[PDB]
């Protein structure tokens, strides 16, 4: 019930939220299509470094981004991975990179936001072409369920706290629609997600791409969504 909502973000701003111990979430703001969304990454701690999932969308709120975690945090992010390609992922990579942080992504996100015209991590990570091809990467395992929202699109897992970031994939229980669907496989999209409950049946938090964390019900919640909008 403490989780903050879009109406309670300026653009511009970013908050943190502690999910676990060394976990937290990022949460931002920005503009689509002339309306506001709210936007979620990820924080973990990495001994006395941070790694950082996502960008907060854009190179103001990125810039937000690292001035929030320097008061609340006080450790420096030393590397980011974008989920997937699309400008609430990698937009604000710039800032990162002028920041002195390293930025990575799969070569299939890297090609897509090369041709897409989005700013592009640095660092390629192979290991994750196929459906449900893993890598771990520092404190996280990334996972490629297959295609999704997008096809390039990771989920990442922090198994000391059972966290499970679902990125653009995963949709808050609340959601009646599935958002922009332009990039998208609707009919993998369910098998990609049967795959990630399988992988990860231990989840205890779920975080999404755009609003609420709650349990593994978003996973099955996604599902459902993603069918009523393909009917
Ligand atoms: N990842 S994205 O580019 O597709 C995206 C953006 C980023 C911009 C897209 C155009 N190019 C510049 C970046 C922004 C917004 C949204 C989004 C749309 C609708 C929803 C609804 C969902 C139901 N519950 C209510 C909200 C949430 C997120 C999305 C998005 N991310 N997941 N799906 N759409
Ligand atoms: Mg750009
Ligand atoms: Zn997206
Ligand atoms: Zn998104």
């Amino acid at each position: 019930g403490e989780y903050p909502t879009v109406n309670e973000i300026p653009v511009g701003e970013v908050r943190l939220y502690q999910i676990a111990d060394g976990v937290w979430s990022h949460i931002a703001t920005q503009s689509f299509d002339g309306a506001v969304y709210p936007s979620n990454g990820l924080i973990v701690r990495d001994g006395d470094e941070l790694l950082l999932i996502d960008t907060a969308w854009g190179a103001k709120n990125t810039a937000a981004l690292l001035a929030e975690i320097e008061k609340q945090i006080g450790l420096p992010v030393t590397r980011a991975v974008s989920t997937h390609f699309h400008d609430d992922r990698v937009g604000g990579v710039d800032v990162l990179r002028a920041a002195g942080v390293a930025t990575y992504a799969s070569p299939s996100t890297r090609r897509l936001a090369e041709a897409e015209g989005n700013e592009i991590p640095t660092h390629s990570l192979e290991g994750l072409s196929s459906s449900g091809d893993a890598v771990r990467f520092g404190p996280v395992e990334l996972f490629y369920p297959g295609a999704a929202h997008s096809t390039d699109n990771l989920v990442v897992y922090v198994p000391s706290a059972n966290v499970l970031y679902g990125g653009c994939a995963v949709h808050e229980l609340s959601s009646t629609s599935a958002g922009n669907v332009a990039d998208a496989d609707l009919a993998e999209w369910p098998t990609s997600v049967e795959r990630i409950q399988k992988h990860y049946p231990e989840a205890e938090v779920v975080i999404p791409g755009h609003g609420l964390p709650g349990g593994l019900d978003l996973l099955q919640h996604t599902a459902n969504v993603v069918k009523a909008h393909k009917n």
